[PDB]
C-alpha cells in the first residue's frame, strides 16, 4: 500500500500498538525486528497480524550456519510471520536452509544484499553484486537493498532483475528510491513524529 | 590457572544449548552442570521460549551466559537488541564484524554503559564461509583490535584459521570457536570450545561431556 512499510522499532507494545493503528491507512505491511520482539515476545507478531490486517515481515538479519537458521526461520513462520530478512554474507548454504524452511511452510524469504548505513561501504558493498546474483542464482525473488545509496540500489536492481520484488531502508529520497525499489522502509521518521499519520502522510505526497 | 589475566570456562567447555523447548533444554543443561559452567544460548531457544529463559538459566545453574545474536543490524538497531539483551540477564552478546566498524562500536557502547562484554565473530565456522566472510576476516579482526575489542569468535573446523587470527588479537585477547574440529589442536590456540549437538542430542549429556574433556 503506498509502497511504504513500516519499521516498528518502538520497545514497548502500548506505543507500538499506537503508532502502528495511526498509520494504518497508508501502510499495509508491517517490518518488526528484534528491538520489538526482544522487548514484548513473539507472540506481538501474531496480534500485530490480527489488529491490523497487515503482512508482517520479520527483520531478524538472519546470519548464522545453515543448521541454525533452520532453527530460526521455523520458530519465526510458527509465530506467524509472512516472510523473513536473512544476510547473504554467510554464504549460499545458509541462505539455502532458509528458503528450504520457507518452502515448507508455505512463507517468503528476502535476501539482504547491500545495508544502507556507513559502516557498510567497509566489507558489504565490496560483496553485494556478488550477494545479489547469488540470489538470483539460488531462486530468491524478494530482496532489500539501501536507500541512501541509489547508484549501488540501480546496480542491484540491475542485477537481480525486474521481475523481482525490492525493497529499501535509509534516508534517501522517495522518489529516486521508487525508481528502483518497488518500496521504502520508513521507521524514526514515523514512529517518533508528534503525528505519525501526517509524517506517514507527508511521506506518500513525493 | 592456565592465565592469570582471566579466568577459563570451566574445563575450556561452552554448551551451546540450541534445543527449542524449555524442558528438553533445562534437563539436558542441569545434567552437563557438573563439566560447564558456562552456556551459549541464541535464537533458537529465545524465540521459542522468550528471552525470560536467560534469567531462569543463571537462577537455576547458576551458569554464565552468552548470548548468540550474531548481532547484524545498523548502529541504532544493533544498539536497541544489546540493551535488551543484557537487561534479559546475558553477561556477553556475539556480534558480527561484517557489517562495519559502526555497528560494532554501537555494541560496545551499549556494553560499555551497562557493564557488559561483547564477543567479535570473525570467520564463521561452516562452508558456506568460504565464499565472503573468509576473504574478511583477517580484516574484520584487526578492526576489532583497532576498536579495542578483547574477546573474539572463530572457527573449529579450520584450525590453521584459527592460528592466524590469534596470531592478529594477540595472547591477551580472549578467543572462542566452534564446529567439528579436534579439540587437543583447537585449544592451541582457543581459550575455550564451543559444542552443541554432540552434547545436546546424545543419549547420556553428562557423558558426552565427560568423553570430550578426556579427549582434549
Ligand atoms: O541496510 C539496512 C537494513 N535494514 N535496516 C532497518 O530498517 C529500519 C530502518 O529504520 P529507520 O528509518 O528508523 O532508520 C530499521 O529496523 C533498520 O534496522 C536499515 O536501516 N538498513
Ligand atoms: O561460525 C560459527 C558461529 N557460531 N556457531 C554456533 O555454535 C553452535 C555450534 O553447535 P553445533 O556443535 O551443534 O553444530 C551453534 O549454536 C551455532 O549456531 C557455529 O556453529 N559456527
Amino acid at each position: 500500500m503506498n509502497r511504504l512499510i513500516l519499521a516498528m522499532d518502538l520497545m514497548n507494545r502500548d506505543d507500538a500498538l499506537r503508532v502502528t493503528g495511526e498509520v494504518r491507512e497508508y501502510i499495509d505491511t508491517v517490518k518488526i525486528g528484534y528491538p520489538l520482539v526482544l522487548s514484548e515476545g513473539m507472540d506481538i507478531i501474531a496480534e500485530f497480524r490480527k489488529r491490523f490486517g497487515c503482512r508482517i515481515i520479520a527483520d531478524f538479519k538472519v546470519a548464522d550456519i545453515p543448521e541454525t537458521n533452520e532453527k530460526i526461520c521455523r520458530a519465526t513462520f510458527k509465530a506467524g510471520a509472512d516472510a523473513i530478512i536473512v544476510h547473504g554474507f554467510p554464504g549460499a548454504d545458509s541462505v539455502r536452509a532458509c528458503l528450504n524452511v520457507a518452502e515448507e511452510m508455505g512463507r517468503e524469504v528476502f535476501l539482504l544484499t547491500e545495508m544502507s548505513h556507513p559502516g557498510a561501504e567497509m566489507f558489504i558493498q565490496g560483496a553485494a553484486d556478488e550477494i545479489a546474483r547469488m540470489g538470483v542464482d539460488l531462486g530468491v525473488k524478494n530482496y532489500v537493498g539501501p536507500s541512501t545509496r541509489p547508484e549501488r540500489l540501480s546496480r542491484l536492481r540491475e542485477i537481480i532483475g525486474q521481475d523481482s520484488f525490492l525493497i529499501s531502508p535509509g534516508v534517501g529520497d522517495p522518489g529516486e528510491t521508487l525508481r528502483f525499489a518497488d518500496a521504502i522502509i520508513v521507521g524514526a521518521s514515523i514512529y517518533l513524529a508528534d503525528n505519525p499519520a501526517a509524517a506517514a502522510a507527508g511521506i506518500i505526497e513525493s
